[PDB]
């Protein structure tokens, strides 16, 4: 469902998804990785103002892919097409959010509902360099990541910590499992 | 509604749409101007097998987009947001098809309908290689384009005739406009 071409020869690419509340930081985690790699990214419009945001990593065959919690709530085809064949997630909170961790049994339920079944998913606890405004204890985040089978990090997009750990962790729950 | 960021900066990008009948060549023809400038394209799958093909081009700032035709056909909202803002067309028959001719009228309406105002066009002839196979005389193309205000040329995915003349001429037609 996700190939490459080049050169007149096709392959198949990883479909990596990041979700999460609008604000966990998802965009900036893309972003940072896109950043530390040197690689574009491509931010593409739906609707007024709701966006596609896409990294390309061709050597290593992952397409990383953001579509806006905001646009999820609007636009169902896009959305379904979106989750639909995922091989990996990372789901995303910030640690300075209590909603923001609250809704991970929700975007959990929708990770199975919607992609493969045996698509990995690494919980991730964004903004961890905000530790004087943490609500979220560390703890929280591990023992849920325990009951719902997730790998689980606390990361920062602003400091580089834990951003490339994620992509490259999830590549490798996913090859290990097939 | 086009964007590229690199390096924690964002620019523009033109967005170019290839259209036309199924079994035209589009895919050909963008995949042949991919190879001619040794850049990798994307495919990625919606519903049971309809495909999203798309060549990114850095430097220029173009991204090139195929969605199929019969994809078209099935979904109203992908569909609307692959048109919506599209700065130019390359809009597709085939030399050796007349009902791909005759469709020409229905994807200029196309074209009016849901793209930008001043969306520039290119009446593309494929398959000009299949002399042999030719129903279609160049002088209805180029009376037609003249008519619906295009630009026209006949071309060749497969033997490179004509490919990047394509999409430079529409990048140019699209500057000298604005
Ligand atoms: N301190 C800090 N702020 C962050 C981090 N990641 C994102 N932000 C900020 O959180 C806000 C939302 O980030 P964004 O990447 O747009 O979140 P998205 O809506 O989930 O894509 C922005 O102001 C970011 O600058 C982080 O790691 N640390
Ligand atoms: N002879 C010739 N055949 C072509 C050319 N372009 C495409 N084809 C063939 O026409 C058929 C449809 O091409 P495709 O690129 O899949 O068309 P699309 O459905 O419009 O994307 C395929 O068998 C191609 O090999 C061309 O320039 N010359």
């Amino acid at each position: 469902r996700e190939n490459l071409y080049f050169q007149g020869n096709f392959d198949y690419m990883f479909k990596l998804l990041i979700i999460g509340n609008s604000s966990v930081g998802k965009t900036s985690f893309l972003f940072r990785y896109a950043d530390d790699t040197f690689t574009p990214a491509f931010v593409s419009t739906v609707g007024i103002d709701f966006k596609v945001k896409t990294v390309y990593r061709h050597e290593k065959r992952v397409k990383l892919q953001i579509w806006d919690t905001a646009g999820q709530e609007r636009y169902r085809t896009i959305t379904t097409a979106y989750y639909r064949g995922a091989m990996g997630f990372i789901l995303m909170y910030d640690i300075t959010n209590e909603e923001s961790f609250n809704a991970v049994q929700d975007w959990a339920t929708q990770i199975k509902t919607y992609s493969w079944d045996n698509a990995q998913v690494i919980l991730v606890g964004n903004k961890c360099d905000m530790e004087e405004e943490r609500v979220v204890p560390t703890e929280k985040g591990q023992l849920l990541a325990e009951q719902l089978g997730f790998d689980f990090f606390e990361a920062s997009a602003k400091e580089n910590i834990s951003v490339r750990q994620a992509f490259e962790r999830l590549v490798d729950a996913i090859c290990d499992k097939m």
